[PDB]
């Protein structure tokens, strides 16, 4: 039938996402800034369509409850009707790509260790190998469902320990997980996507550091929910995106020209 | 109707597919080894299909000509029903998504500099400003390409040099183009995608190097035709296979467990 305004569910996440300065003085989509607003906005002029960015109810990426089956987050938005397309820092999986469909990626990122500057850590493996430096993950993300579902050796070792530390070392949002990082005068890492890292690491206190390799390799796709006629036309403008350069560029823009710790 | 053995088509680049070097004593599937031919195995036990690998005819990735609008290599093989799937370093692009499906990507990789050891050049804008040392690409594959589209200024003055160098400045297979970089005494630096710059980084006689950072970010994905039903279990086995780990397994086992120049 007519065209109609297409609801985009996201998330208040750094850089992708971020409400103006200003945002008491605006409305609707002007309010927000950021790689995921502007990725929006790329997206529905290529697609042709009109647009409502609506912040994710809960603040959750989305999980499936294991008692209910019940998804949250973004995720959830999509399964149940209440958007019709998310465009965030939402994390390719199979167990996600089984209930919604996700475009071809945008964005790579790895997970990843953040430490406070000068704790003597390295890597996954020393982290395992320690215990008066406490770690852990966000909830209801990617990250937790990977060391939770993993059978290799040492992220099967991590999920053991941070499982059952108390007090809890997982953390409701990123930005709670940074400053838990600053303020633990190096007692605690966290663990997060290699791309939330490579941003706060070029923001002021200038204070964390991204340590070692990336634990996997994976991205964000932009997510539709399954079988929507929306999702041919996302994908490929995606490709087209990614092939002119501009997730590049949007890149560049969101971390790197603003960086706060100097032109390293 | 009953299952059919699927046809896979593939092409003949290390560490990919190679012949194992007693092949002539060996049948089918048995006579090619590599990263792909193991993958290829676990994919088609994983979405539970029978498979005869084939190396494609024409020994070309896919190419739409411009006149005759026919499609060669692997990607007409697809379109035009001579193969049910590919299984190769076939680079994900839009201009090939509108025809063929891929996969969610495999392998990530972005178009590279390779040089003989010791040429001063640092980068794609080093290239670009000068002359003496040419440079070129593959025929008939994404690298070619991407230079003959971009509009970033360049990578247009590169294309702008290379579609009128002469003699051709590009090569009708990876094997030509490093020979041509090993021969030319540091007067040709070829343009390939950086999983063959680093697999003949690792190669005897180890005077060859990627140089700088990489040009774009892409990946390899497994490609079906429009609309075909393995699609979906082919996808998610993809994705299976990456959060377990196999395909970091697969690369390192074909590209740095077998390094020939050093455990660097
Ligand atoms: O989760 S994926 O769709 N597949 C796994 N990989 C790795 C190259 C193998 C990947 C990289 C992205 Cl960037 S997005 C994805
Ligand atoms: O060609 S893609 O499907 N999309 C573009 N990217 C870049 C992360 C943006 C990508 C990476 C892969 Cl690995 S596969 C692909
Ligand atoms: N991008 C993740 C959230 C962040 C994390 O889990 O580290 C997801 O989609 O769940
Ligand atoms: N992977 C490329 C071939 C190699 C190249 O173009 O550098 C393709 O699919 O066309
Ligand atoms: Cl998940
Ligand atoms: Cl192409
Ligand atoms: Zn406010
Ligand atoms: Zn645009
Ligand atoms: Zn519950
Ligand atoms: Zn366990
Ligand atoms: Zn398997």
């Amino acid at each position: 039938g007519a065209n109609k305004t297409v609801v985009v569910t996201t998330i208040l996440e750094s850089p992708y996402v971020m409400m103006k300065k200003n945002h008491e003085m605006l409305e609707g989509n002007e309010r927000y800034e950021g790689y995921c607003v502007d990725l929006a906005a790329e997206i529905a002029k290529h697609c042709g369509f009109k647009y409502k960015l609506t912040i994710v109810g809960d603040g959750k990426y989305g999980a499936r409850d294991a008692d209910t089956k019940i998804w949250n987050g973004m995720v959830g938005e999509l399964v149940y009707g209440k958007a019709d397309i998310a465009i965030a820092p939402l994390t390719i999986t199979y167990v996600r790509e089984e209930v919604i469909d996700f475009s071809k990626p945008f964005m790579s990122l790895g997970i990843s260790i953040m430490i406070k500057k000068g704790t003597p850590i390295e890597s996954a493996e020393d982290l395992s190998k320690q215990t008066e430096i406490a770690y852990g993950t966000l909830d209801s993300g990617s990250t937790k469902e990977f060391f939770r579902r993993s059978k290799i050796a040492v992220f099967d070792k991590m999920w053991t320990y941070m499982r059952s530390a108390e007090p809890s070392v997982f953390v409701r949002t990123t930005a709670e997980g940074v400053a838990r990082v600053r303020k633990s005068k190096g007692k605690y890492a966290y663990l997060l996507e290699s791309t939330m890292n490579e941003y706060i690491e070029q923001r002021k206190p200038c204070d964390t550091m991204k340590v070692g390799g990336n634990l996997d390799s994976k991205g964000y796709g932009i997510a539709t929910p399954k079988g929507s006629s929306l999702g041919n036309a996302v994908n490929l403008a995606v490709l087209k995106l990614s092939e002119q350069g501009l997730l590049d560029k949007l890149k560049n823009k969101w971390w790197y020209d603003k960086g706060e710790c100097g032109s390293g």
